[PDB]
RNA sequence: UUUUGUUGGUUUCUAGGACCAUCGUAAUGAUUAAUAGGGACGGUCGGGGGCAUCAGUAUUCAAUUGUCAGAGGUGAAAUU
């Protein structure tokens, strides 16, 4: 009964990306994003855009035909962060609002063993 | 060297060297085995070293793959 999708929530810091795809994960359904229905530059990752974006999502699902989803969110991951950005939480909250279905929820942030050298230098990052 | 008369011997008796035998004598002869050290032995221990392979991968470029407005980046903010 339940026609099934794959959220992918890419929730970097400094802007965030809601990809719905089918389970084989080739053939996408919305791939909208924070910067997309915002436009300020700085409000990428704000809350309200990736609810926004979310919403987009969610709507584009329901023109298509497709009934829940499987939440993956993704933090930026490896050489930056591995901490889910501001605004995963609230694109994730919008989904449950839309009321498109929710099923099967994880983080898969590509969390290395090991990685290869980071950002900043030795000394970091100075401001 | 001392007497055989005194020189040149030769061999003694002998008294002092020295050197291999064999007989005896004696309680016949190696201090400890350092909570020093070395070394053997025993089971072990270890991200100790060398050489050899395996993973995670993770990033990147590229390949094929999909989807049409921005994604990166921000320190508050921008460029890019
Ligand atoms: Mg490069």
């Amino acid at each position: 009964s339940q026609v099934f999708g794959v959220a992918r929530i890419f929730a970097s810091f400094n802007d965030t990306f809601v990809h719905v795809t089918d389970l084989s994960g080739r053939e996408t359904i919305a791939r909208v994003t924070g910067g997309m229905k915002v436009k300020a530059d700085r409000d990428e990752s704000s809350p309200y855009a990736a609810m926004l974006a979310a919403q987009d999502v969610a709507a584009k699902c329901k023109e298509v035909g497709i009934t829940a989803v499987h939440i993956k969110i993704r933090a930026t991951g490896g050489t930056r962060s591995k901490t889910p950005g501001p605004g995963g939480q609230a694109a994730l909250r919008a989904l449950a609002r839309s009321g498109l279905r929710i099923g099967r929820i994880e983080d898969v942030t590509p969390v290395p063993s090991d990685s290869t050298r980071k950002k900043g230098g030795r000394r970091g990052r100075r401001l």
